[PDB]
């Protein structure tokens, strides 16, 4: 039910360090990375460009383990 995930608040380019303006939280399905983890994700990189509105999934972030 209302488990929120991290959602791309702008297109996130490949191999670019994540900043706080790039991540919002929303209740989406399927569930992705928990919204609680937005602070952890700061300055981690994604391995593929992430379009606006896409749910950030564990496999997209280089070095992510929950």
């Amino acid at each position: 039910a209302n488990q929120a995930s991290v959602v791309a608040n702008q297109l996130i380019p490949i191999n670019t360090a994540l900043t706080l303006v790039m991540m919002r939280s929303e209740v989406v399905t399927p569930v992705g990375i928990p919204a609680e983890d937005i602070p952890r994700l700061v300055s981690m990189q994604v391995n593929r460009a992430v379009p606006l509105g896409t749910t950030l999934m564990p496999d997209m972030v280089i070095g992510y383990a929950a």
